[PDB]
């Protein structure tokens, strides 16, 4: 075989140029087909063009961030430098200058809108206070990611919520979704038949899920969620001053769960500290995972919202972790080793796909049995409060009575009005005892309520509330934060670094506690810019 | 913040206190309501008050038995002298005294009621002989314990079929547990439809099982099974002068599965000898647990006769295993430490239901698979024989026409007519083979074919039994006990104890058989205090 | 207990005796019960008394080859040695006679069938040919094994599609597997009631792979599937010279899974070659199971066709194995280690059912999911290709056309007409992407159509194929040669055989290759012979 090994021979000498030659050619298709697309017709293809145009864009954009690193800092540095030598008299005006924005936005559109949100900004105050007042360490406090954390929602609010740009951007990006769901129909009725909307959550929603995890799973084998996780990452750590380690995690958890999230740094968690190892579980329990967002979307909470969130949950989760539980420590972990992020054992797409599939199995299995379990001990503990109510002549006791009448002042705070704050104590405690797969079902049936339009009142009993409590709900209820997680949270995080078991059991229930009061900071901001129809 | 360091210091230096009196406190707000319900109305506030009545008391006693237990046993002393001084001649009159009661009862009830009652005794008699025969020490037999349970099961008998106050007790604890296994049916409803009835078993029983571990996990996480496991331990012990760990084990036994039974005193199974490891499988194969209680009872089967034949295996578990299997060495654990079980890894109440319901899916899954399998094989089988029977002109032949003329002298021997031998044989062969899934199964059609009113007899094949016949029927089947379950008991009891692998497959089969004698016992039992319409 | 230790006594001196009197009784009863049967009537007891003379038949031959080894090796060898001699100039004559008879058989069989028969043969050449260019080693390529798989290959259609015998014993053959498929309706239906076919796949289609499961791992419990599997091993290793472990892994893949086929010979995988891993997993990927058999025939597919390839694809695996990366090295393991194979950890049949059944939960898990993820990948896929189709005016782009189009000239060389080229591809394509689970269905389609009887034909778009390019199909997509699996066989190889996790990697690629090649050779092979109606 003297031709085979000729052929080898001139493989292995000019093996680069060979694939680059050959990637090279297929770009060139790629751009002749959208090339072409636009020569037929433009307004037909111009999503495509788009996608290139960006596409290409951020390419470049990395590529000569790589390459000219060095020469961009040494250019900056002078401005730093004076910034730094004037700083010690421009801090006082850029302070004033900051809070004199903020006292004229109340005065000229909260004031305006009305009395809740007024409430809201209250309430959102009063959360940093108590966060403040039983912090671990309330003499070594660093303010800077707090309030910078705190004006990343409110920006990120005013961005999305009230302009016309970012509303479009996310009610498109939501309507996405929803028709990206829509896909796993297709094998749910084929291994369930055409009948499988009989059983309506079994055998249409779960697939849901194994679809999207999935789909994440390919997305993390290919690269592009690692990319969106280091341009968040780098601009929390730039404007809050935060670790890479947790500020890496923060970003991860938007669209992974509390326990996969750790993965992402499964080497340096042995080296990191208390604080960092806080942070981490907060953001954990602050959060929701993108496989179970389709499931809520199928119940029918809006998928806006639910971004709108998710995005928002990872600023107000490192403020509060940090103002909870600051640094006391020097950390150890480096930027270069944080954001290298090691990829899956897959060797090709499919493979992940496979992979992917899998894991979903014990999620909706767990998943199921926990729902059957809850249903039933909450239907046993109303027939027992009834029971007992009755010696009283008060046969009417039940869990979510007691629950209306207890966390009342929270939602109030949030700027929920009178009337609806009794009914989003409800869903709080829902969210709070059980799960938040029942919270958002019973407010899933609350809206769907309003839709329908029959009485507010039946027999003076509320049977539907507003639109702005209804969204003020969806951004309190988006987390993990229950009681029951705070095993399975420990049990992970211990199993992937066993040496610091004694630290990850202390900080775990006030993590809980940070990333409740985060939802519920979210759930402030959000209700301090919506209006009262 | 040094208001804070002094709070700290004032909460550390009274710590106790606090505690105590907050305790203190919630106990006076309960004590309040209950009085205040009584004052209200007392027949309708009874089952509260004598709830709180007996707990009072039981608390009370606990503490007395522990703070003065030096004190009672120096009390008790002196007669236990006496006793032992004047045994040697009372002990001939006690036990002339028990056999003339054993003549007299026989004599003046069991003839009145009928002869079957007789031929239960006398294979009570000769189940008692035949294990004594195949024992492995013959000569070093041990009769205390053997007399002590057939005793026990006599007088549990005695009060809870033949008087009014134990027959109505666990005539009424029976109804609760029906009225507990209905809560399942909003979770099953949810996750699987209005439409889940359409499949009954895996939609609607399954998830009873699910509710029923979740339940049982919880309980394990407050105390009281062991509580009750203690108590009856006790007992046991002292009256049969059995040792510690299998007393133990066989009080759990009646709640507990087989599998998780030994979980209980975990760390103590390496340094057993051979005949309490005996025991354990013993009492493991001749009981069920409370999770599938709800299965059976769903089918048709009675609660109460279900209740009194699992109180009723534990005695006759330990006779037949130490008449079986003697003891011949010497044991080393201790009462203290055999009595004291570890809870397990749950920081409260809702994370236990999460580990209990979890732990179900494998339950469930293999439950159901197993039965495909069972039912699959069962049909070949017949068929094949069928095909077989054809060439002498007899299609009919079946397994259940072997079985039936097989298992006759069994079922003879425990006081079914003999009409209704053949039809017990039947199931006995069922559960002997495949499980007590499908013998419990069958057993419901056939009293729902007796229910129903139907002719006994249709082209000369016996519809259905009488009553008496499907109660010793019910205390026959209830057991593990089947050929599948051996290798899954001795892996996890490996697992559990790997150093006795060797000694573990020794015992298997005579534990095995042993917890089918101990079942056999218990329905002999039962059939000689029932009567015959 | 003096009686019962000279029983033992007695038992012990003389146990050989006594067992092989009881296995003689039983023996004896058996052979009455069959001539009573023969004796009544003969017609009807017919197929009872050929089973028994084909078993008598085999146990005599296996006694007398296991005793009269030597004697027979010594006889046979002077005919050896004779032919040793005069095979310098005997071989010349015999592959001239060969050539000779193919040459015949081509001109007055192959051109009367037609066209497509000679396309095929050349297809199969054109295999080959592509094989050997492609070889790892090509200069070091032992001829022997590649003839002679494809003669046996050619010897079994002939037999079995050619002549009346083999034809009328397979088509028996696969009519038993569809009756004994029927019998886990029993189980489904009571398990998922009488209301199971309205989710006829997941409620009817994977209990039957379930039962399957378990009478595969009864059948390893009692020593036949080893039987069969050592007799075809001993045929393969003498006519075409493969090493023992090769041989018997091929033999046993037939049966079993890729995954569990290795578990044969466990304890010899680090001591194997590179060559013998690769034909391991090229024979892994080759075959398919005997549990996901049932399925395939539930969904309409011929189970002769099933057999005959299963039958067909392990000469074809070794060739082709061989052929792409043949020996280099000095094999270590012998006949004798190889074909001893482990049985499981099953003290009975019924533990050894209750295993195969436990296993089995996973395989159907894996089965759905994938399914419902892969079904939900192509409608997203077929959606955004429409999407992008649309902006030249061409909304008809999918996943299907360009599969057509793209695997069309290897079903061209299968010997399929042109018109039925393009619709073979699609299935082609679903195999190699997604599973073979997908592309029988659609077979299942499509053969349904044909049998429904409509227009061949609407708006120009083919509706069904021919009856041969079914069969055709039916050869060619009988293999687990997906991209998926090379990750899950990596895993357990080297999960069996951790020291060669480098050698596993290498050649799996390769292995995958060389499954779909010899199952195409398997489908060339089946369509030189088939008839055009
Ligand atoms: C509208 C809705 C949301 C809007 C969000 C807008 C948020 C922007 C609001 C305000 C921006 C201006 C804040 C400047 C405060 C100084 C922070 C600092 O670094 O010094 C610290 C004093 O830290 C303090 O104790 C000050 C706490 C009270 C300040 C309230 C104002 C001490 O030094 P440090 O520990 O090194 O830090
Ligand atoms: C418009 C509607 C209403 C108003 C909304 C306002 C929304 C504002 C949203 C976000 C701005 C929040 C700024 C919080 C500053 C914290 C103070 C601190 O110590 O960090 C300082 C950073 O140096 C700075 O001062 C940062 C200045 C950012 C200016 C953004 C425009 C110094 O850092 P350090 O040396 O590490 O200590
Ligand atoms: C509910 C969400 C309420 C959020 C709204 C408001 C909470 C406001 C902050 C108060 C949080 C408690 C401070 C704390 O760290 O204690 C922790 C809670 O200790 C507990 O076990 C109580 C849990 C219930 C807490 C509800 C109040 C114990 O600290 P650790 O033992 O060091 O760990
Ligand atoms: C009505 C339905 C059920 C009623 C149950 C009522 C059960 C109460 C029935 C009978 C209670 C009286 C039994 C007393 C028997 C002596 C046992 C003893 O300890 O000595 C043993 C003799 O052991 C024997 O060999 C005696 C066996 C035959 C006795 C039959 C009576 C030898 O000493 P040990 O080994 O140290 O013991
Ligand atoms: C009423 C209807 C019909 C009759 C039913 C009768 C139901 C009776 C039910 C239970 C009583 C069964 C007693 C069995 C005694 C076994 C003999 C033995 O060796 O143990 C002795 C215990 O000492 C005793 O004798 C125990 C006496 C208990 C009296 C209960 C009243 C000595 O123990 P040891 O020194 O360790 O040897
Ligand atoms: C009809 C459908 C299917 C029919 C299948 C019928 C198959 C029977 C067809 C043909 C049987 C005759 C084949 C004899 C070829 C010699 C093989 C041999 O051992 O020597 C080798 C030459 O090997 C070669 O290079 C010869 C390759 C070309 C031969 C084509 C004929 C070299 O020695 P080796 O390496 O030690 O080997
Ligand atoms: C009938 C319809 C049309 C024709 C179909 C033909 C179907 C033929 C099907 C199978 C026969 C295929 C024979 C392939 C022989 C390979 C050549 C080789 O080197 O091995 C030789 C074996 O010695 C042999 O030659 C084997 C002879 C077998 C004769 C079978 C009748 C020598 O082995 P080595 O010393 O190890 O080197
Ligand atoms: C965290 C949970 F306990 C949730 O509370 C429950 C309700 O969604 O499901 C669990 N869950 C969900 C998604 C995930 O990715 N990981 C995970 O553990
Ligand atoms: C022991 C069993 F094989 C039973 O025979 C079968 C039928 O109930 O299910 C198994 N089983 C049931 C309850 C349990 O707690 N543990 C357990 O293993
Ligand atoms: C190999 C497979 F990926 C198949 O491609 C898929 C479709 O049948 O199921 C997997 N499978 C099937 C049978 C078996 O025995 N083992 C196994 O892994
Ligand atoms: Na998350
Ligand atoms: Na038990
Ligand atoms: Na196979």
């Amino acid at each position: 075989e003297r031709m085979c090994g000729r052929m080898s021979d001139f493989c292995r000498e000019h093996k680069t140029t060979l694939r680059y030659i050959i990637w090279g050619i297929l770009i060139a298709g790629y751009l002749a087909l959208v090339i072409a697309a636009c020569v037929m017709n433009f307004h037909r293809a111009l999503p495509l063009f788009v996608i290139t145009v960006v596409a290409i864009f951020f390419v470049v954009w990395d590529h000569l961030m790589a390459k000219y690193e060095s020469q961009i800092a040494r250019f900056l540095s002078p401005g730093q430098r004076l910034l730094d030598s004037h700083w010690f008299w421009l801090k006082w005006v850029i302070w004033g200058c900051l809070i004199l924005g903020v006292i004229l936005w109340l005065v000229f559109d909260t004031a305006k809108l009305g009395q809740q949100q007024l409430v809201s900004f209250g309430g959102l105050i009063i959360y940093t206070s108590l966060t403040f007042l039983f912090s671990k360490h309330p003499t070594k406090v660093y303010w800077r990611p707090v309030f910078w954390g705190i004006g990343l929602q409110f920006l990120l609010g005013l961005l999305i919520l009230r302009t016309e740009p970012g509303f479009m951007a996310f009610d498109w990006l939501g309507k996405q979704v929803q028709t990206f769901l829509g896909y796993s129909d297709a094998g749910a009725s084929f291994v369930f038949g055409e009948k499988y909307t009989d059983h309506f959550f079994a055998f249409k929603v779960l697939p849901i899920v194994i679809f999207f995890s999935t789909v994440m799973s390919m997305l993390y084998y290919l690269g592009l969620m690692q990319w969106i996780i280091r341009k968040v990452g780098w601009v929390m750590l730039v404007t809050m001053g935060t670790s890479p380690v947790e500020s890496v995690v923060a970003s991860g958890n938007i669209f992974i769960g509390q326990t996969e999230s750790p993965l992402l740094v499964r080497p340096y968690l042995p080296y990191v500290t208390k604080s960092e190892l806080h942070a981490i579980m907060t953001a954990g329990f602050s959060t929701i995972a993108g496989s179970v967002l389709g499931a809520y979307i199928s119940f029918g909470v809006s998928s806006s919202h639910l971004l709108t969130a998710s995005v928002m949950s990872a600023p107000a989760a490192l403020a509060i972790s940090k103002l909870f539980w600051p640094e006391t420590e020097t950390p150890k972990i480096n930027l270069k080793n944080a954001m290298k992020m090691e990829s899956g054992d897959s060797r090709n797409l499919l493979e992940a796909a496979t992979q992917g599939a899998s894991s979903s199995i014990s999620l909706v299995a767990n998943i199921a049995v926990n729902l059957i379990a809850f249903l039933a001990l909450l239907s046993f503990m109303n027939s027992a409060l009834s029971w007992l109510g009755n010696m009283f002549d008060y046969p009417q006791l039940s869990f979510e009575v007691i629950c209306s009448y207890v966390f009342m002042p929270f939602a109030f705070m949030m700027g929920v009005d009178w009337q609806d704050s009794f009914m989003v104590a409800k869903l709080i405690g829902y969210k709070t005892f059980f799960n938040e797969f029942v919270a958002y079902q019973q407010l899933s049936k609350l809206i769907s309520l309003r839709q329908v339009g029959g009485p507010k009142f039946v027999d003076g009993v509320q049977q539907y509330m507003s639109m702005r409590s209804e969204a003020i709900s969806t951004y309190a209820l988006c987390g993990f934060a229950n009681f029951g997680s705070l095993g399975i949270v420990i049990g992970g995080l211990t199993s992937m670094a066993p040496s610091r078991k004694r630290d990850i059991t202390a900080g775990a229930m006030r993590a809980l506690i940070a990333g409740t009061i985060a939802c519920f900071l979210t759930a402030c901001i959000a209700g301090m810019l919506t209006n009262t129809p």
